[PDB]
């Protein structure tokens, strides 16, 4: 919500908020209560 969600597994959608720390945004069974797959080493850090 309000500039990035900030939280893996956060209630994302494809045309909202995009993702902070922790991303994806693949939906649900409806395009709606989303989520921001689990991903803070492995998105743009790799070790720190």
């Amino acid at each position: 919500k309000k500039k990035c969600i900030a939280k893996d597994y956060g209630r994302c959608k494809w045309g909202g908020t995009p993702c902070c720390r922790g991303r994806g945004c693949i939906c649900s069974i409806m395009g709606t209560n989303c989520e921001c797959k689990p991903r803070l080493i492995m998105e743009g850090l790799g070790l720190a």
